[PDB]
Formats: structure tokens, sequence, C-alpha cells
């Protein structure tokens, strides 16, 4: 189940993203958090495309 909801995060953290194209999980770093919204837009490591993502949603990163 999806119990990681309880999901606290800083700028500059690496996590993982659901990609708002392919929906799929790829590494992504914290651009910047935006409380209010909730969100927080993410890069995509690797890539260099940015999406805002929910903070609820990141997950823990990859192994790099
Ligand atoms: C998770 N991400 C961002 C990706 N898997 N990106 C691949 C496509 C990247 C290209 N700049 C584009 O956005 O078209």
């Amino acid at each position: 189940n999806t119990a990681a909801s309880l999901q606290q995060w800083k700028v500059g953290d690496k996590c993982s993203a659901i990609w708002s194209e392919d929906g799929c999980i790829y590494p992504a770093t914290i651009a910047s958090i935006d409380f209010k919204r909730e969100t927080c837009v993410v890069v995509y490591t690797g890539y260099g495309n940015r999406e805002e993502q929910n903070l609820s949603d990141l997950l823990s990163p990859i192994c790099e």
C-alpha cells in the first residue's frame, strides 16, 4: 500500500517523481517547494525536465 504519504521534504533533496507524460517513477531532485500549494517542482535527473509534484506524492530517491 502507499504508506509513504507522510512525506516532508526540503529543497535540494533527491527523490523520485511520477512523470506526467508516462506516469512512471523517475529520479528527480527538488528544485523548489511551495508548501502552500503543498507541491514542489522537481527536476528529473538525467533529463533536466522539471514539473510540479505533490510533496506527499514524492517517493524516496534512487540508489545514486
Ligand atoms: C522523467 N523524464 C523527464 C523523462 N523520462 N524524460 C524523457 C523526455 C525528456 C525530454 N526533454 C522531453 O520532455 O520531451
